[PDB]
């Protein structure tokens, strides 16, 4: 029951992506990453958030991670320049991937959450 | 062989910068700041770091620009509340420019090197 969330946000080209919809996307990711995985912080710029996989570590039980989802899906709904795609995947599954690759590996061999 | 590294500064507002992270990038910066070149210098403060075209000489012989460069892109990736753009420009280009806005006419007349 402990999973990684897999988020992959891009921005679609159907819209111009605004600096507050690039803000609150980041400050969403934030306010789930911790001191202790840094690598995964976000910045409210393209180069951050366009394209790009973050695989969160969530314990299904709790209901942490289907609010952090919630809160992705509400914004990706209101945001129609921006796609997320979010998978999840047994946690012991995840830790035996190929360590390059790692991410898009996972998404494809993982359980499809949403996909705005 | 010769040439500058033009580099824009600027805190975007996503983020309060900590005094901290203005030493640390002061420090990076001064790092290719020798005591001749007193009004490249970087300070601790908004009005020395907050929105500054700074334009280093450079020997494209020696790998110490695109070391100087990796520093500055490690640092504004780790730093949420500042951003950094780079470009890169001929030293002979760069003295054949007019004197004032010059580090500004530098970086819309140079190549891009990143925008962090």
């Amino acid at each position: 029951m402990f999973k990684r969330a897999i988020i992959f946000t891009s921005f679609n080209g159907f819209e111009k992506v605004s600096r507050t919809e690039k803000r609150r996307l980041a400050k969403i990711i934030n306010a789930r990453v911790s001191i202790i995985d840094e690598y995964l912080r976000a910045k409210d710029t393209n180069a951050s958030l366009d394209g790009q996989y973050r695989a969160f570590l969530f314990n299904d039980e709790s209901p942490a991670m289907t609010e952090f989802l919630a809160k992705l899906k509400a914004f990706a709904e209101s945001c129609t320049g921006i796609s997320i795609d979010a998978w999840e995947i047994e946690e012991s599954e995840y830790v035996r991937l190929p360590v390059e690759r790692r991410d898009f590996l996972a998404a494809a061999n993982g359980k499809e959450i949403f996909k705005i």
